[PDB]
């Protein structure tokens, strides 16, 4: 059921001068689409969703951890911490942490989660948990956006993404209030509007993560899509480029998302 039609991802990737790596679930029927979707990628930003996920599955062990008051220096803001900035002379709790990195990239916010959940290691030992073995996080922000060819540190596959993805928010990884705040997290993400969901209907729910490394070409994201009528749709789209001054696109993905939608017949 995989790549039952052909769809032209090579051209795709031709124009925009690097790779793209897809794969797409249809969670009714088991169908896929999958184009490079077994290379490793950087995460970039993209890290900080199943960050969120990771805190979500602790909190299931931990009954007062979400409203947990957080207080941090002026240190820890770091470029692009839109909410946390508004936020440092009173702290923020770790839900609204998560929620920031989540719906607005927050750097500092995700820097404080992932100290809470033992670093890059932690936040790896939680994706192992739900049985996904090729996710690694290597750094801390913003190290981990270098997105080196070649380089395995802080990557993983558009498989594995989008298959950890469809466990937290359809599975059984989550309990089910927190797979719920999971997905509304994803649903009010405002950095994607250009990406996944410029390829999905208005009428449809959706809920993504970006992650955009700012070198090499390396931009992605990852969603899960309720076509109304039907069952739900996991995805993810990674890019990269060879040379460091590549540019991402925002159009590139949402083009492969089309494509991904197309190849699994769902009518968009």
């Amino acid at each position: 059921l995989t790549n039952l039609v052909a769809e032209p991802f090579a051209k795709l990737e031709q124009d925009f001068g690097g790779s793209i790596g897809v794969y797409a679930m249809d969670t009714g029927s088991g169908a896929t689409v999958s184009y490079r979707a077994e290379e490793r990628f950087p995460l970039c930003s993209s890290f900080k969703g199943f960050l969120a996920a990771a805190v979500l599955a602790r909190s299931q062990q931990q009954a007062g951890l979400l409203d947990t008051p957080i207080r941090y220096g002026k240190n820890a803001l770091v470029r692009w911490s839109p909410i946390s900035e508004k936020y440092l002379t009173t702290g923020m709790t770790v839900a609204e942490l998560s929620a920031a990195a989540v719906q607005y990239s927050d750097n500092a916010a995700a820097n404080l989660l992932l100290k809470e959940l033992g670093g890059p290691a932690g936040l790896t030992a939680f994706m192992r948990s739900i049985g996904d073995t090729t996710f690694r996080l290597d750094r801390w922000q913003l190290e981990l956006n270098s997105a080196i060819p070649g380089d395995a540190r802080d990557t993983s596959s558009p498989r594995a993404v989008t298959e950890s993805l469809q466990k937290l928010t359809l599975g059984s990884a989550l309990a089910a209030p927190q797979r719920q705040q999971f997905v509304d997290w994803l649903k009010g993400n405002t950095t994607g509007n250009h990406r996944i969901r410029a390829a999905v209907p208005a009428d449809w729910a959706v809920g993504d993560k970006t992650g955009t490394c700012g070198g090499y070409g390396t931009a992605n994201d990852y969603a899960v899509v309720w076509p109304t009528g039907r069952a739900p749709i996991v995805l993810a789209v990674y890019t990269r480029a060879p040379n460091k001054d590549d540019k991402h696109s925002e159009a590139v993905i949402a083009a492969a998302a089309r494509l991904a939608l197309e190849g699994l017949g769902v009518n968009g």
